[PDB]
């Protein structure tokens, strides 16, 4: 295996063989691509269209080089709710919201996130922002979802070796394959999650990996360009379970759902943004919360697909009722305000 | 304009809007986009497909940093015999035999070349071999061509500001768009050339460069992967005359030529190649010279081609004497002689 043989054979538009993603990774993975050769293989993959097989070895790849999380420390049925951000759409923080909605629900969270990368706040800036504690490391985090039934692995803490391939995509600023890794390489390796892509075109790809993982997962797509379920019109979700995908359109209005527009959806900077955290987590009404509950509602959905005990719309209604209870009750608002206290005692 | 909307253009498979490869261009030509930024461009707008327009931006920008050789010492007439590389194949250095012999036969030759990239030997490699002095400035180009009849520039001597590009173009190793560059950027700006492309995709992307600046050119691919007119088989020649543009399969069999094969026309380090040269301009019959007298006759062809009107097949054959006689009267043998002596020269 060769530069020259990888980026030759995508630049050609074939699929890879078995084993050169992998190469590829790992070279980037070791410092010991140029920041050329980076580049070069991140848009080939990119404009010759990556295949789930491709994408398992590189986030395979990049998970063996992660830190991981102490044994015993991540329970069989955590969840993750997180997306590929890049919707160009400047929301509020959605995934991070819907994240304390389900922990408070009883359903125990570990969170891959990060800053921003390309609107003004990320979950990671916003969970600062709110005096949550981001920056902790393997031990910490088992502590904290051990303690407080949430924890956030900050990307750029469990993933150091992916620093070359980090700089090269914020050099280049147009979106790759890297943008959809950080989503599938969360290193507690939760098997459930609730899962945004922002690219139409690269969803099936990102839920033929957790595939091949023992995952329940929803991929999902709003059909607005959300790295969310939307609630401006229906989504796409790719419903992963037992190794197989279920594509389906889902629409919010079966569930009574009043259709948004995207800038009821829209953020601000960080400060911004964690003010509408502690808004909804308060029981405001309106367009945010129905977004946030249907997430939180899509993310129980998924930890229910593990011990399968229940079907799609029972499952989804349960979900919802769940979301919603978790947020009047305060429950949403406590476990944040347990989350800020745990951190601040160190 | 920035890297995000150029390159997300180019990702999402669409042209460019004009004046956005410039922009690309210029920041990599001064130095100011990164490694990452130039790989990225150079793969994206190779995957995309580039237009004229768009290489014609990237050679016009390349063009404006090179150094040009002192005003009225290239003639109007004068012709570039140079191909873009890559054939993958390793043969014996057909274009820079062919512009020997081009210009023993009295046309005005300032050839762009370089070493090889992905040969054994580059053109550069074998005149170095051969004793010509391959590193001269633009006052030496132009004293060589006026004063010998060619004029060799040296690519790393005319565009030290391209060393960026080139430097990610040696590190990626996949041919991209770059490879198209040297070939539209001789700093002489002859008006006529025979220029070879080994990838058939982008030949016509060539051409259409070529026919924005009214160049008199063709633009060759070997229907066997060289960037030269080829022995083995049929060619592609996009002809380049009067802003316009012609696709035409091109037959050697038809001037009486016989089939040779791709092994014939092998060649090895700089010393056997230099040998080979020898060998050729010294009147040695064979392939080797067939495929030389049928490029330097091409060349021959879009020099006659700067001018209106004559047609096509009684220029080839005008071509093909021409090309022929510069061997077989011992020019071709003599100019070499002469450019070494020349360079001799320099050191006074
Ligand atoms: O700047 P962007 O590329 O558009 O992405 C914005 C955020 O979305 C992703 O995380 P996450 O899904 O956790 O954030 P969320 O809470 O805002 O949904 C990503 O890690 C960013 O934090
Ligand atoms: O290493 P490669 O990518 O295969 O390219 C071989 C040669 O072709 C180009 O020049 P030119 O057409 O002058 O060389 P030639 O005399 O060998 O044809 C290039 O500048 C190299 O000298
Ligand atoms: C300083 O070194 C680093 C800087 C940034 C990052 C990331 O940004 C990780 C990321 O996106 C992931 F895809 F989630 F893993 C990692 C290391
Ligand atoms: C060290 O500085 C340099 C080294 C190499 C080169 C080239 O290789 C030129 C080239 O191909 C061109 F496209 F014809 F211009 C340029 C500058
Ligand atoms: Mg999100
Ligand atoms: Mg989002
Ligand atoms: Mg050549
Ligand atoms: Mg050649």
């Amino acid at each position: 295996p060769s530069w020259p043989q990888i980026l030759g054979r995508l630049t050609d538009n074939r699929d890879l063989a078995r084993g050169q993603a992998a190469w590829a990774m790992d070279q980037i993975m070791t410092g010991n691509a140029r920041p050329a050769q980076i580049a070069a293989f991140a848009v080939a993959m990119t404009m010759k269209a990556p295949t789930a097989d491709e994408v398992g070895e590189l986030a395979g790849v990049m998970l063996s080089h992660a830190h991981p999380l102490p044994a015993d420390t991540v329970p069989d049925d955590a969840v993750d709710v997180v997306g590929t951000g890049g919707d160009g759409v400047n929301t509020v923080n959605l995934s991070t919201m819907a994240a304390i909605v389900v922990a408070a629900a009883g359903v125990p969270v570990v969170k891959h996130g990060n800053r921003a990368a390309s609107s003004l706040s990320g979950g990671a800036d916003t969970l600062e922002a709110l005096g949550v504690r981001i920056d902790l490391g393997p031990d910490l985090v088992a502590r904290s979802l051990a303690e407080v039934g949430i924890g956030f692995c900050f990307a750029p803490r469990f993933h150091p070796s992916y620093r070359h391939a980090a700089a090269v995509r914020r050099e280049i600023g147009v979106p790759t394959v890297f943008n959809l890794l950080g989503p599938l390489t969360n290193p507690a390796r939760p098997r459930a999650g609730l899962i945004g892509c922002a690219f139409a075109d690269l969803a099936e790809v990102m839920a033929g990996v957790f595939a091949a993982r023992r995952s329940s997962v929803l991929v999902v797509h709003g059909d607005d360009g959300l790295d969310e379920l939307t609630t401006t019109t229906t989504s796409t979700i790719w419903r992963v379970a037992a190794g197989s995908v279920d594509k389906l359109t889902f629409d919010p209005a079966g569930f009574g759902f009043a259709r948004a527009q995207l800038d009821q959806l829209a953020g601000g900077d960080a400060q911004a943004n964690a003010a509408a955290v502690r808004a909804v987590l308060g029981g405001a009404r309106g367009p945010v919360r129905d977004a946030v509950v249907l997430n939180a509602a899509g993310a129980i959905v998924a930890h229910a697909g593990l011990s399968s005990r229940a079907e799609w719309l029972p499952a989804w209604e349960e979900g919802l009722r769940r979301a919603s209870a978790a947020i009047d009750t305060g429950a949403a608002e406590q476990l944040l305000a347990r989350w800020v206290r745990f951190g601040r005692q160190i």
